[PDB]
């Protein structure tokens, strides 16, 4: 470890008696700080994604105060810094488009200001990855505090998740099976405490990825946003980041290729969102680890999903927490040759040393190896002429008889074409057809929306059929079922083969052999591709234009090309 | 109703251009208020019992902000006013001693300052009664906001209440049946969100009493302190109190003898704390309603306890809430000739009009009339030479074979004598003995502590016996079982017959006939009483002295004598 | 000093593993505190008089957060506790009546809860004395944080104080010499930042008394409530109180008879409010120091008033601060044999060691000894048959030719009689008359209002006469001029000789000889006194009744009799 005492980067702002420093120090003193706070003790930036418009993060200012208390206790100097908050439930066209913008803004807010370490206060879907991406591109000691999930929803005395019962309550408000005064009580019971989606959606998955990567204190992922112990862990986190600054325990020493592999296997074990694939690839591209879609494939194999939570299962995050949460799961991976046991965490201990003594307190929700939901619930990476740079599928959430399936393509040229055609009873489609949607990726939608879980055509569900093969260049909510191929790359909008799929074309899906094949000749594919031109709207100005010019494919994390890698934390030139 | 517009009492401070008013108005303007806020619109005092030392009320400042928003929306002028917070879990000798002091301080803070209406932000045990007592002695329009109970505690995957498992975890930390690192996780799971005790203890009972008296919006009692809908109800409350000021909807028009009777029957139906007896008698003595121990007896009869919650039952407040909470219970009392249906509430509607359409969503926790826990779970008032001014007992929590019981007295001269003798194996006591404790009432303890649920002597539980008859002048937690006689009045310390009970004396308890008899001659009782002198310590100064001089007996609510009644809201003389 | 480590009184609540302690500790943990905060480190109660209805204290919650940060830094456990806030600008009949009630409530909030030390967050007039009174009756280590004065008011480009220009702007709104839109800008400029009255009124005087008694860090009195350095001093105060708990630096070791004498001389040097006499006598009666009106007389002599501030002078608190504030003044008293130099302060250093090196930066506001306003600007204590227990007068604010004056009495039987008669042109009064007002003391007004600075009769000011001798049993604002005799004791309402003064009686005022004489025979005084009966209204219930029964005279500080003295900090009996 590094020498303590030493001159930290904040002392470039706050150390000495040159005119430069009495400007910086004397200005900050107008908020009323004792002079010894500028003596070179660690200055801790608390990066807070709280916003009134990101209700998933509604309690994060209370957590900031707990962090602050911990920094004070440990003799640091805490400064809260709000950062761009990309909420999935408010941002249009899709929060995924603004993740890279939050990451840019976080990076520059870190490097450009006198902070020595970082607490990443996160919660809603895209906050966790964008803060880790921006923090990783600076490589100052950083630690994640997770907001935590909402409590269980109870409407009429039954367990309702968040986003699950969106179908029944909209179907019933129009089909007259409930009042409007009945419907307002129903909505008020789905999201009834501060916090994130309480299924194994993107928020729960990314909190789990943060803890499994070792970037948060052990136990961080599953505490309800509203439990006392979430405040406790916030204050302990504030104590810890001061020591981490002294020791210079940097993210590049935590997010090693072995830690990413631990996260991949944890994603399998928890049945986590397919969004974690895109985000971990993006975070690794900031740290500078070589991580690929193929790493997701090889490390995901033969890891049973063990947590019995919707969508894949029965319970919600509350129960996952009361059973011991993510540590119990990490133990089991360690008891099976799947965990890299000696991976360093932010506590200074190894992941195995943190988890090895925890007890599973409800085997109904953290299942024994025998009663697991799937024996290989990792994500699979399909390749072929239709996805030359790769596509992903969650086999746990699929239908056995459709894992190997060939069928004829019904094509939707974009999201509007899909909504026009799907419910139309004139559409030529049966259950062996393969639904194919284009122009839904990063550049195409724009922003790669969660439209990949296309709803089946009404004339197909009338037969009592619940699943069909669907392919697109889009994403999918962590909450989903069905045999869905996602993140098809290159996306249609950049001229990938998926752009030139026509109705009637034969498509073969072969998951056991990781194959996804468009059954046309190489000549016909070549001539269809040479004829291609970008049919979607091209922005001419604004951030939309920037994203259109610079976003990459979901196969490498869908980052902006000029933002890949780590640019360090060197202090910039002085402003006077 | 009253005339609106009109000159409200705040305009004595803030209306006109006399020097008196530009002092008052001009000073308050240093916090930055537009001038039209002083135009005579309702000035709403938000009386907040939040404190860092009353963790039951930990989230009340967040609720104050929701109330404030509602007052703003409705065109009032909101001003937060902290008031004395008597927390049962911090205050020694007992929070009951400071309830009257909080009520005094609340009363004077209302009458002495320019507020036209009151929001009573309450939660922990004694806050609800002391704020209602002080507000009732002013009779300005007032409305109660309840903090709400803590979530269910889960330690190892089983439901633990608050205060229930205090026995097992202390027994096991010393008997070595769990680590110290195991014990710290256990404690951190008993009280794991902001709020009050989540059984049918004094806090849940007094929240229910407030709603049943109609002094809070319907649905107020059972929302977890931490549920979104508790904030919603806070904001609606802030809107409503502005209209109530305009209409002059005063507490004296809500807390009618019929409303108190509705509360008494609700206490029976919910199996509520015996503390509600003392508090409702105290609140009624401020409003000026004639309510007596006998009213508790007659109105409590033949009301089954229907809510299946500890101590009397199986579940906790969370489940009571998800089933529909107190409105469901008030409906059932209305569907049975037990409710005064036309009693006015603070909403402007009648109690029956508020509840009549609500649905019971879990009959396991709000039981049908057939499966009720007791068919007459009201409280009973015992009288006799031993309690000439009355004593109370909760028959639901008693043992059938001990409802009628005569036995010989084992006397404990005070609380110290009890702890010295109870575990001593030399003590002459069997299970037919009647345990009798003195000097535990208002003047005696001092403050009437919750020591009435005396623990049995170890040599008696060795036989597998769980209950004995106990008598004292003390109180009991809302959480309790056993055949216990409470609030024996006059207390021992003021020379009531309980003072002169000696070991070996025959005592008869006869609940069906409301009898509690000390079997000695009237001559022997007279000569024992003439010999009496006050053996406990007499304070010479401080608040303890004031309480010693002026507190009355638990039979009339244990208020201070010079604080009984309503002194109105007349503006006092001007300070210059 | 005392042993550190040791078991502090909070460990009676939070130390061990008995059931008693897991109740207390486990409950407080619902706000989310790490377990080691209960390890016996100092628990610091931050007693906060903030209220939306005490605008003088409007920024005190921000200061509480600065204190909290300091307690955290020093390894204590900070808990904010709101206390009763007696604001002079809102409370009717007068905040003086509620000072003893705030002191009672503060005392019991300290002794009854698990705090080891106290930060007294104060500001508006009566907050400082009531918190010191309550804290002194417990004698736990305590330290004062002062809110600070408002900035200078500027209306039209001239310096206006707070309360000074109340005459001109009310005279002009009715005499048409300004618009109503002009008048609203004028009021908005008198009180234009958060803080207390910015003259040498009661708030500035009591802040100065706290610093001179050594109960606040040096420099505490004069920082504008709104200056950055007031937040700095709050945080330093939070650091310091943790050490003070460890060292057991108690108020009884700071408020020695020598410290009170230092305050008396400081009051003279600053030309402080006559209210400080009543409050210091009250505080000393809690500590148990023998301090008397005579101590005020002897120690006040020959101390020139040096601070050039209204009412006695030209500038306001802002300028007093920029010149060095109270330390500069304490130095000068030390450079003149007037200071007890070795008096201990809360910093651990002596008062002289704190101040001895400070520099006077504006001798226009802290005057040299030559240019002083008065050479003996202490307060004088008059005695005689008319004030047998004493009366006070500020000679600086008097008229030289009226210091020795005999005249005939014009009597006002109470405050209502005065307002009825004073402006009536039929009243038999010239400038040699001595105006005498009764029934304005503690029991009489009730509450001893600031009505002693009676306005002269219009027919007297028409001659260009600005001063007349006035006598009453009332108080006076810190802001005042004129030859006024105050705090006449015993007050009229308790049968003091002032009760039986009749029109035409000769009264002699002789300040140089400390004499105030009612020129009637001892026989006529005796028979007038035997005929006396209490003509004012007697309260029958409520706090008014309590005050009527128990308040004493202004000659001993006007405390409640049963609240005099120190009752210690012994932990009370356990509540279960
Ligand atoms: S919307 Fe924020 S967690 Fe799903
Ligand atoms: S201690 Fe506050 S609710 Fe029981
Ligand atoms: S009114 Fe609060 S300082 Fe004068
Ligand atoms: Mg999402
Ligand atoms: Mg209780
Ligand atoms: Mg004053």
């Amino acid at each position: 470890k590094a020498e303590w005492p030493r001159k930290l980067r904040s002392q470039e702002w706050y150390g000495g008696t040159s005119r430069d420093v009495i400007y910086h120090r004397g200005w900050l003193k107008n908020q009323g700080y004792p002079h010894d706070l500028f003596d070179g003790r660690p200055v801790i930036g608390i990066l807070n994604t709280w916003s009134d418009m990101t209700p998933c993060n509604g309690h994060l200012r209370e957590l900031a105060e707990k962090v602050k208390a911990g920094v004070w206790e440990a003799g640091g100097f805490p400064l809260e810094v709000p950062v761009f908050s990309a909420s999935e439930n408010t941002f249009r066209p899709t929060a995924m488009m603004y993740r890279n913008l939050a990451a840019l803004a976080v990076e520059e807010a870190i490097r450009g200001q006198p902070m020595d370490g970082c607490v990443l206060l996160v919660g809603c879907d895209k906050t966790t990855p964008s803060l880790l991406m921006g923090a990783a591109s600076c490589d100052l000691p950083s630690i994640v505090v997770t907001g935590g999930p909402m409590l269980n929803g109870y409407f009429r005395g039954e367990r309702v998740g968040s986003g699950t019962h969106l179908w029944k309550f909209s179907e019933m408000v129009k089909a007259g099976e409930m009042t409007q005064a009945e419907f307002l009580e129903a909505e008020a019971s789905m999201s009834r405490s501060s916090g994130t989606c309480n299924t194994m959606g993107t928020a729960s998955t990314m909190a789990s990825m943060a803890e499994a990567l070792g970037m948060a204190l052990s136990g961080n992922a599953a505490i309800p946003g509203v439990d006392s112990r979430r405040k406790v862990m916030a204050q302990l986190t504030g104590r810890r980041i001061v020591q981490m600054v002294k020791d210079d325990l940097k993210p590049s020493e935590i997010m090693t290729k072995q830690a990413f592999e631990n996260a991949i296997r944890t994603n399998a074990a928890i049945g986590g969102s397919t969004n974690a694939v895109i985000h971990l690839l993006a975070i690794a591209g900031r740290v500078g680890i070589d991580l690929s879609l193929d790493d997701w494939d090889r490390c995901g194999r033969d890891v049973p999903t063990i947590v019995n939570l919707m969508p894949s299962g029965k319970y919600l995050m509350e129960e996952f927490f009361y059973a011991g949460g993510l540590p119990v799961v990490l133990k089991r991976l360690g008891e099976a040759g799947l965990l890299h046991k000696d991976a360093l965490t932010v506590s200074g201990e190894t992941v195995w040393d943190e988890v090895k003594d925890v007890v599973n307190w409800n085997e109904d929700v953290i299942l024994p190896a025998e009663k697991a939901l799937t024996s290989s619930g990792g994500i699979v990476v399909l390749r072929g002429n239709l996805a030359p740079k790769g596509a992903v599928l969650k086999p746990s959430a699929a239908s056995p008889h459709l894992l190997v399936h060939k069928g004829r393509a019904v094509v939707f040229e974009d999201i509007d074409d899909y909504k026009a055609k799907i419910n139309d009873d004139n559409l030529d489609i049966d259950e062996n057809c393969i639904m194919v949607m284009k122009n839904c990726g990063p550049k195409g939608y724009p922003g790669m929306a969660e439209v990949g879980n296309m709803g089946l055509p009404p004339k197909v569900l009338k037969k009592g059929i619940l699943d069909m093969v669907r392919i697109s260049d889009a994403r999918m909510a962590g909450t989903a079922y069905g045999t869905v191929v996602l993140h098809t790359s290159p996306e249609a909008a950049v001229g990938g083969p998926l752009a030139v799929v026509k109705n009637g074309d034969m498509i073969e899906l072969d998951v056991p052999n990781r194959r996804l094949h468009l059954d046309i000749s190489d000549e016909e594919l070549a001539r269809r591709l040479a004829e291609w031109q970008p049919n979607h709207d091209l922005p001419t100005s604004g951030y939309a234009f920037l994203h259109q010019q610079h976003v990459e494919g979901a196969d490498t994390g869908a980052d902006l090309d000029f933002l890949k890698g780590c640019r360090g934390n060197a202090v910039g030139k002085d402003s006077h």
